[PDB]
C-alpha cells in the first residue's frame, strides 16, 4: 500500500535526527569538556554542576575494620557489610542484600522513604554474623551513595539539589540527605553514624579503584546516566579553601542535565521531556538512560502504528500507555536473531496487546530499537570521549614514548545487560579514539562498585570508633 511509503518516511526522519556521524560525536565532545570548565568555574546556568564530592584520596588498600554501606537506587537499594582487611588480606568478607524500591516510595514523602530503607538496614545489622567484628563500645560507621544530585559541604553531608529518574519526593530538595537518613535510621534504634556520602558515580570510582590503581573515571548507565572523575584541585575555579594533600579531587559531573543544541534531539524526544517528571532537566540522559530508551522506542512505534496501521487498522490501546514498553523489553526484542522474529513477535503481543504481527512490522520494531540504542550508546562514548579529553587520555605521547593505561569503571544495568548497547558503546569510543590511542583506555565493569566504594571512603573517615 501507500501504508508502506508513509511508514518509510516516519523511519526516514527517525535516521535523520537520530543520525550521530563520528564527526559530530567529536564536536559533542568538544562541548562536553567546553561545559565541564563552565561547572567547575561555577559560571551561572551551568547544566554541568560539576561537584566537589570532598574525596581527595581514593582508596589505598590498606583499609582495615568493620564497615557497612548504604546504596540506593534508582531502582534498588542494597546494604552491604565488609569486614576489611588491610594491604595484604583486605576483604575478609562480605554480604550484602538488594531489595527493590516500591514505585510509590520513588514520589511519596521522603520520611517513607528513609523509613524503609532504613528498616531494611535495621534488621541486616541484627543479623550480623560472626565473621565481622565490632570492637568492644564503638560505633559502627556507614558509607552512604546517593545516587541523586547533592551539594556537598562536607564528606559526610549535603544537600538534594533536585531528583532525577522517576523520583519526585517533596520536602527533600535542599535539606541534608545524611541528617534524613540519620533520623530514620534513629527512629528504628539503630546506632550508626554516616561518615561518607558519596554519589554513586563517585562510589563506584572508589570501589574501582581499589582493585585497579588506574581507574581514573567512572560511568553509569543504569536507571540514570552519569559520570565521575579525578580532577586536579588547581584545575577548579571555584574551589575556595586550601588545596587538598593529594591535590587530587572528585569530581561529580551530573552530565544527564548536559544540553548542547549539537544533540541530536527530535519531536519524540520533545514530547518525552514534556510529559516526563522533571520537564526540561536532564536532556542528555532522555537520550542515553535505561529509564528513557524504551520510551523513545514506544513512541516511535506508536507514529508508526497511527500514521501507517503497522500494528493493524486500529492503534493498539496498550501502544498508547506511556513507559508499558521497559527498555529490558526493548532490548529483549533487538537481540532476537530468529529468521521470523518469533521472540520479538512474542514480545510485541504482550506489549502491544495485539494478536499478531506481521513480519515486515517485526523488522521495523527491530529497526526502531536500532536506531534508538545506537544514538544512546554513541552519544554516551561521545561523553566518555569529553572526559579522556579532559584528562588528557585521547592522545598517546608523542615522545614517541611510553604509553598510558587508562581504565574506566562502567556499572549500571543497561551497560552490562543490554549487549548491543555495550558493544556499540565500546566501538564507538575506539572510533573516537584513534587506534593508536585506544590501545590504552580499558573499560571496566564494576557492576554496583559504589556498594564496597561507599565502604572504603567510610573506612578511611573513621571516627575511630
Ligand atoms: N536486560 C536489560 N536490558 C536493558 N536494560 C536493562 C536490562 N536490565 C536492566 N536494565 C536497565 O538497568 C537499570 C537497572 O540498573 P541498576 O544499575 O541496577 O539500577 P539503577 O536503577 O539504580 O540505575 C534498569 O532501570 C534498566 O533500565
Ligand atoms: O544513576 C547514575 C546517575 O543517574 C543520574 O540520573 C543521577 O542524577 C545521578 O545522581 C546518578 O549518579
Ligand atoms: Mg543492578
Amino acid at each position: 500500500e501507500e501504508r508502506r511509503r508513509r511508514a518509510a518516511a516516519v523511519i526516514e526522519e527517525v535516521e535523520q535526527r537520530f543520525s550521530t556521524p563520528t564527526a559530530l560525536l567529536r564536536g559533542i565532545a568538544d562541548a562536553m569538556v567546553e561545559e565541564m570548565e563552565r561547572g567547575l568555574r561555577a559560571d551561572p546556568h551551568a547544566p554541568l554542576k560539576m561537584l566537589i564530592s570532598y574525596v581527595d584520596n581514593l582508596p589505598t588498600g590498606d583499609e582495615h575494620g568493620l564497615f557497612y554501606a548504604l546504596d540506593l537506587g534508582g531502582t534498588n537499594f542494597r546494604v552491604i557489610r565488609v569486614q576489611l582487611g588491610g594491604r595484604e588480606k583486605r576483604v575478609v568478607s562480605q554480604q550484602y542484600e538488594e531489595v527493590a524500591i516500591p514505585p510509590h516510595l520513588m514520589v511519596g514523602t521522603s520520611m517513607e522513604l528513609f523509613d524503609f530503607i532504613a528498616a531494611e538496614l535495621e534488621s541486616f545489622v541484627k543479623t550480623e554474623g560472626e565473621d565481622f567484628h565490632l570492637p568492644e563500645g564503638r560505633q559502627r560507621e556507614l558509607g552512604f551513595t546517593f545516587s541523586f544530585p547533592v551539594h556537598q559541604t562536607s564528606i559526610s553531608s549535603g544537600t538534594l539539589i533536585k531528583w532525577t529518574k522517576g523520583f519526585s519526593i517533596n520536602g527533600t530538595v535542599g535539606e541534608d540527605v545524611v541528617a534524613e537518613l540519620s533520623r530514620a535510621m534513629e527512629r528504628q534504634g539503630l546506632d550508626m553514624k554516616v561518615t561518607a556520602l558519596v554519589n554513586d558515580t563517585v562510589g563506584t570510582l572508589a570501589g574501582g579503584r581499589y582493585v585497579d590503581n588506574d581507574v581514573a573515571a567512572a560511568v553509569i548507565l543504569g536507571t540514570g546516566t552519569n559520570a565521575a572523575y579525578v580532577e586536579h584541585a588547581n584545575a577548579i575555579p571555584k574551589w575556595t579553601g586550601l588545596l587538598p594533600r593529594s591535590g587530587n579531587m572528585v569530581i561529580n559531573m551530573e552530565w544527564g542535565n548536559f544540553k548542547s543544541e549539537r544533540l541530536p534531539r527530535s519531536d519524540y524526544d520533545n514530547a518525552l521531556d514534556f510529559e516526563s517528571l522533571n520537564p526540561g532537566e536532564q536532556i542528555y540522559e532522555k537520550m542515553i538512560s535505561g529509564m528513557y530508551l524504551g520510551e523513545i522506542v514506544r513512541r516511535i512505534l506508536l507514529k508508526l502504528a497511527h500514521d501507517a496501521s503497522l500494528f493493524g487498522d486500529v492503534v493498539p490501546t496498550k501502544l498508547e500507555q506511556r513507559f508499558i514498553l521497559r527498555t529490558p523489553d526493548m532490548s529483549a526484542m533487538h537481540h532476537d536473531t530468529s529468521h521470523d522474529l518469533k521472540h520479538l513477535g512474542a514480545k510485541l503481543k504482550d506489549i502491544l496487546g495485539v494478536a499478531d504481527t506481521s513480519l515486515e512490522a517485526r523488522y521495523i520494531t527491530l529497526h526502531v530499537c536500532d536506531l534508538v540504542a545506537e544514538r544512546g550508546a554513541r552519544l554516551a562514548a561521545a561523553g566518555i570521549y569529553g572526559i579522556l579529553k579532559k584528562l588528557g587520555r585521547d592522545r598517546v605521547p608523542s615522545d614517541g614514548s611510553q604509553k598510558q593505561r587508562t581504565v574506566i569503571a562502567l556499572d549500571g544495568g543497561l551497560y552490562e545487560h543490554y549487549k548491543k548497547f555495550r558493544t556499540c558503546l565500546e566501538a564507538t569510543l575506539a572510533d573516537l579514539l584513534g587506534e593508536e590511542a585506544a590501545s590504552s583506555v580499558v573499560v571496566k565493569l564494576a557492576n554496583d562498585g559504589s556498594g564496597i566504594g561507599a565502604a572504603l571512603l567510610a573506612a578511611s573517615h573513621s571516627q575511630y570508633a
